[PDB]
């Protein structure tokens, strides 16, 4: 059930309740975690497992202001103080690393650069930057010989990522950041050796999970992957083909888990993949751990909202609902405010 313990990997889980990365754009000068946030997950750290925020390898992939980063000995410094407040909470917590590619914008880029891509296509989106919401830059494709480099930025940013007290690293693999824009055909026009076919499309991904898989351990690693695109994601022609292939090479490379967000086939993949598998409601994901199609739950917006969602799931006590204007910058309030629930209600 939801609510015993279990393993991941190498690690030990309370329970099967994770807590899906959530940007809330509060880190400090030098993207290094802001001075409250340590309190924000320890706050939390009764789920089973946190996956930290989406936190950028280099600057040239951060696309949000005001993300962290674990680049820089600043950032891993910041980010030890935050596994410590998890851990002294017997928590577990491991940190999602991200490269945004064309989801970024000129002036978060170095020298005001523009983001970095497979081919040359603007996405139709906005981001988070100068403290507004604007259309994302038009991107620069990616010289084959920068390739490696990428994967070295992550390869060294999971290294960072043990240095700092984390439990392992989930690869950013979705929601139209840089792996997902080679791997998806919408995106990736490309004609050379990661373009062109399932297999090439899907090389980076796997490069950037291999390399990160050595440097560590499969058993700290753990990929996120989003098959199926919402309506303005990136288009796919056969996803299922995609990432039947995908989720085929990740179960090779023996890593610890895959982190699903959810007509689409997710019984293929769950097959495929021999180890974990994270799914992205009580009541029904009770039923669908019950029925064998996942091992863990990952709740996203509730975990804002209700830092005692592991034990109001448990006690069936209602939950808070977001305050949704304070997802996304700000200071403590509608970040560290949220009460636990004997906190919450009158008598009368």
């Amino acid at each position: 059930t939801l609510f015993q313990p279990t393993s991941l990997g190498a690690i030990t889980l309370a329970n099967r309740i994770v807590m899906a990365p959530l940007t809330r754009n509060r880190a400090g000068a030098g993207f290094v975690p802001g001075e409250l946030t340590a309190g924000y997950y320890a706050q939390r750290a009764s789920a089973g497992l946190i996956i930290s925020e989406a936190t950028q390898i280099s600057q040239q992939g951060q696309g949000y202001q005001d993300t962290p980063g674990i680049y820089t000995q600043a950032q891993i410094d910041g980010w030890k103080k935050v596994t410590a407040a998890v851990h002294k909470k017997g928590g577990r917590i491991v940190l999602q690393l991200w490269h945004v590619g064309r989801i970024s914008h000129v002036n978060l880029q170095p020298n005001g650069g523009a983001p970095v891509a497979p081919s040359a296509i603007r996405a139709e989106v906005k981001t988070f930057v100068n403290n507004g919401f604007v259309d994302v830059s038009e991107p620069r494709a990616l010289e084959l010989e920068e390739l490696a480099g990428i994967v070295d930025d992550f390869r060294k940013a999971a290294a960072n990522s043990i240095e700092a007290g984390f439990d392992g690293v989930e690869v950013h693999g979705a929601n139209g950041y840089l792996l997902e824009q080679f791997a998806k055909d919408g995106a990736n026009m490309r004609t050379d050796t990661y373009g062109g076919s399932v297999e090439n499309r899907a090389r980076l991904m796997l490069e950037v999970t291999a390399a990160v898989a050595q440097e560590i351990g499969p058993e700290r690693t753990g990929i996120r992957i989003s098959p199926v695109s919402p309506a303005n994601g990136i288009s796919c022609s056969d996803p299922q083909t995609q990432y039947d292939y995908i989720v085929d090479k990740l179960d090779a490379l023996g890593i610890a888990y895959i982190h699903v967000v959810e007509p689409f086939d997710y019984g293929s993949l769950r097959r495929r993949f021999s180890r974990t598998y994270i799914a992205n409601d009580l009541e029904l994901a009770t039923s669908h751990l019950a029925d064998g199609r996942a091992d863990l739950i990952a709740f996203g917006r509730p975990f804002i909202a209700n830092p005692d969602l592991v034990e109001r799931l448990q006690s069936g006590a209602p939950l808070a609902e977001v305050n949704a204007a304070k997802i996304f910058g700000g200071s403590a309030a509608g970040y560290t405010d949220y009460p636990r629930f004997s906190e919450t209600t009158s008598d009368n």
